[PDB]
């Protein structure tokens, strides 16, 4: 019902998610102002599994500064026992919203990939590659989206099918490119309501059509035009000749309107 952050005193309002050992909790502080906390739990974790939380949360802190598309950290306790983080509270998940809302308005849905690749560009630019992009990795803070984790820490829970190719093949990799492609996927469901690959329920057989070069996908008529072009410039099954982040950014989609 209540925790101690540093000096502060926070009381709990509500669970958001679980991440295994990781917990998000809607909180506030003596000025009655909102907060989200996230708690990981680490009792039970390794040498390998502690180095990467503290491998993201340097990360976290080092890119407040260079960019307002990534989501807000105040402060943090660590300890042998457990990890506090006081961040910004947003609205809802990109995933979540996606489920409840039926038709998306086109000057939200060309607002929210701008936000989108300014934020993914800037992990690039520190050499960090996500590689697990997906809705949920977004969230909407004030008509704006902001990347929640760097994917160097593990993943939560409030899918195969923003996977890359060239990931399932390679079994000395990965590149930036890969990012690209799970962006389109999110850019795609945004556009048509369903993911490239939705349609085949099979597991085995939806791997093989991810890596299958004769297998076309779908992109149908609309009346964007700069957006249907995007998609089939990030959906290339070759990462050299699928589209880079600073090329997408100079893109008329993103630039004209
Ligand atoms: C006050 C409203 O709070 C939220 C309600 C919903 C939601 N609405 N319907 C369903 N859900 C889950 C979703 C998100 C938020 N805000 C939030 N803020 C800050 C957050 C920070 C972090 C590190 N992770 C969150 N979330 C984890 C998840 C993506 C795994 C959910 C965070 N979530």
């Amino acid at each position: 019902q209540s925790m101690s952050v540093k000096g502060r005193i926070y009381s709990i309002l509500k669970q958001i998610g679980s991440g295994g050992s990781s917990k998000v909790f809607q909180v506030l502080n003596e000025k009655k102002q909102i907060y989200a906390i996230k708690y990981v739990n680490l009792e039970e974790a390794d040498n390998q599994t502690l180095d990467s939380y503290r491998n993201e949360i340097a990360y976290l802190n080092k890119l407040q500064q260079h960019s307002d598309k990534i989501i807000r950290l105040y402060d943090y306790e660590i300890t042998d026992q457990y990890i506090y983080m006081v961040m910004e509270c947003g609205n809802i998940d990109l995933n979540s919203w996606l489920k409840k809302k039926k038709s998306i308005d086109p000057w939200e849905r060309k607002s929210y990939w701008k936000n989108m690749l300014e934020a993914v560009h800037t992990i690039h630019q520190h050499g960090i590659v996500h590689s697990d992009l997906k809705p949920a990795n977004f969230l909407i803070v004030d008509g704006m989206l902001k990347l929640i984790d760097f994917g160097i820490a593990n993943q939560m829970q409030p899918t195969v099918n923003y996977m890359p190719p060239e990931a399932i093949k390679d079994m000395s990799k990965i590149s930036p490119k890969s990012d690209v492609w799970s962006l389109g996927c999110i850019l795609y469901y945004m556009t048509y309501g369903k993911t490239p690959f939705q349609q085949i329920i099979n597991q085995i057989s939806k791997l093989h059509a991810i890596i299958d070069p004769n297998h076309e996908i779908e992109f149908p008529d609309i009346p964007e035009k700069d957006l249907q072009d995007v998609l089939k410039c990030c959906l290339k099954r070759d990462p050299k000749q699928r589209i880079s982040i600073p090329e997408l950014l100079a893109h008329p989609y993103v630039q004209i309107q």
